[PDB]
DNA sequence: AGGTAAAACGT
DNA sequence: AACGGTATTACCT
């Protein structure tokens, strides 16, 4: 269990949910379907992301930011799915974060060789919330570090079902995943999913 | 006067 | 391929 500094990972939590969780996937992804977004620098980002929920994270021309409107539909967000805020609502409790009311989740879809480069979760005002973390599907090596980019790395192997929550002391810590592996998954076939689950409001 | 982009090539 | 440069710079608010 013991991460960090009030982080922890819950190792197969969400795996009874997980079916519903991806039926829900589908569903959100049919109203903002995945879109690989680019980077104000003008690269595009290998995971493939959809947002439900009142708030969005995306990129734009500016920075990074969260928004209620889907800037491709030009439509809110969908709404987030009751399976999606149950499951977010016993992780948090079960990390020692009871009080954790998210206003939003980052879908992200990786495909074989996808990468999420070392970054913070800074883009949220008020810092005290916790970041809930669900793994589905395809397995990852999840990288968790410090305060600095240069802080040692932890390297996790992330399975179908296991979260990850971080917060208090840990909750700006650089954090990352290396290239997906090829394999396969009975639910999700060739790819992982990340729910990512947040205070942005 | 701060916050931010790099959530993205070489050794 | 793990580690670290780049952003002690150029930009908007
Ligand atoms: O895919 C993961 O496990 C991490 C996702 C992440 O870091 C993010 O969406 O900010
Ligand atoms: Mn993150």
């Amino acid at each position: 269990e013991p991460l960090a500094a009030g982080a922890v990972i819950l190792r197969r939590f969400a795996f009874n949910a997980a079916e519903q969780l991806i039926r829900d996937i589908n569903d959100v992804a049919s109203q903002s379907p995945f879109r690989q977004m680019v980077t104000p620098g003008g690269y595009t980002m290998s995971v493939a992301m959809t947002n439900c929920g009142h708030l969005g994270w995306t990129t734009h021309r500016q920075g990074y930011l969260y928004s209620p409107i889907d800037p491709q539909t030009n439509k809110p967000w969908p709404a987030m799915p009751q399976s999606f805020h149950n499951l977010c609502q016993r992780a948090a409790t079960a990390a020692g974060y009871p009080d954790f009311q998210p206003d939003a989740c980052l879908i992200n879809r990786y495909a074989p060789g996808a990468k999420l480069c070392l970054h913070q979760d800074k883009d949220e005002p008020d810092l005290r919330a916790p970041i809930v973390s669900v793994s589905l599907g395809l397995p990852a090596i999840f990288q968790f570090g410090g305060l600095k980019r240069n802080d040692p790395l932890k390297r996790l192997l992330l399975e179908h079902g296991d979260v990850v929550v971080w917060g208090g002391e840990s909750r700006l810590f650089y954090h990352g995943i290396q290239p997906l592996k090829a394999g396969f998954h009975p639910l999700t076939i060739d790819c992982r999913y990340n729910l990512t689950f947040r205070q942005a409001g």
